């Protein structure tokens, strides 16, 4: 019912400044919001961010999973690389989370979003893109994510559900992993798709989908599928393969083709992601250094 006080965490109610809805989940209610004064330092500046909170369906055990997801977030510690706790309201009124907002959305869309222009034969012929990436953006965005996981992976934390979809993308085009500080933990809805209509277990290594065991390995065999999704430019995998499916081609040890503007040792890096081994795939630690070494000699260019 109420709660105990974290002081340097604390920010008072009236400092918030809520604003348009963003959307209920699975876990909870996120509304866009303003907030005066985060920094002790910087008392008068506003600063835009997301905020979570219950849904008046106030279920129980949710109030405990939101505890839960802050106080990990506040254990895990900050990272350029990660959507950052900046602060909650937790005292004389609803529990408020509030986190960095990426005011650029999810990389899958912002990777569509950046596709090159429409043509003649294309789905959508006036497609006329803002902005286009470099092969050394889209190799940037990768060493980004993988540094951000090697943060995580160093604080013990496993993320079960790294995709595209869970990356944010700031104003200064800064990849930030999301929802990492949740639990599963059983095995769901194998079926249930998302917003967008795919099937997250498209994202699962074999033994976390057949033998439920997840480690710091499975989560690079996702990893591997979002290199697949930056390098397609937000492509789905699998397209029109159902659950069924699926785990027949993983039993086969099947594996997605190279995607165009790709190049052989990138492709290297996720089929060796998708290694049917766990112990014989890269680590993140080895994908942040070669993903470094790649990303200062690709062309920026084209
Ligand atoms: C401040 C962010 C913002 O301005 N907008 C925003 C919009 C989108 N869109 C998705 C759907 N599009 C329709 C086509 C519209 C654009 C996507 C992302 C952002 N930024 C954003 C969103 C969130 N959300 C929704 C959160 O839930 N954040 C959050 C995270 Cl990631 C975590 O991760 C551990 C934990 C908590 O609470 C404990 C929250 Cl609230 N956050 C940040 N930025």
């Amino acid at each position: 019912y109420e709660l105990p006080e974290d002081p340097r965490w604390e920010l008072p109610r009236d400092r918030l400044v809520l604003g348009k809805p963003l959307g209920e989940g699975a876990f909870g209610q996120v509304v866009l919001a303003e907030a005066i004064g985060l920094d002790k330092d910087k008392p008068n500046r506003v600063t835009k961010v997301a905020v979570k909170m219950l849904k008046s369906d106030a279920t129980e055990k949710d109030l405990s999973d939101l505890i839960s997801e802050m106080e990990m977030m506040k254990m895990i510690g900050k990272h350029k690389n990660i959507i950052n706790l900046l602060g909650a309201c937790t005292q004389d009124g609803p529990l408020y989370v509030i986190v960095e907002c990426a005011s650029k959305g999810n990389l899958r869309e912002y990777l569509q979003a950046r596709r090159p222009p429409g043509l003649e034969y294309s789905y959508n012929p006036s497609h006329n893109p803002e902005e286009q990436l470099s092969s050394k953006d889209l190799v940037s965005c990768a060493y980004q994510v993988a540094r951000g996981m090697e943060y995580l992976a160093s604080k013990k934390c496993i993320h079960r559900d790294l995709a595209a979809r869970n990356v944010l993308v700031t104003e200064d085009n800064v990849m930030k992993i999301a929802d990492f500080g949740l639990a599963r933990d059983h095995h769901i809805d194998y079926y249930k798709k998302t917003t967008n209509g795919r099937l997250p277990v498209k994202w699962m290594a074999p033994e976390a989908l057949f033998d439920r065991i997840y480690t710091h390995q499975s989560d690079v065999w996702s990893f591997g599928v979002l290199l697949w999704e930056i390098f397609t430019l937000g492509g789905s995998p699998y397209p029109g393969v159902p659950v069924e499916e699926l785990f027949k081609l993983l039993k086969e040890g099947h594996r997605m083709d190279k995607p165009s503007n790709c190049t052989n040792e990138l492709y290297m890096m996720m089929r060796d992601c998708w290694h049917a081994v766990p112990s014989q795939r890269p680590t993140f630690k080895q994908l942040v250094e070669d993903l470094d070494r790649i990303v200062a000699l690709t062309s920026n260019q084209e």
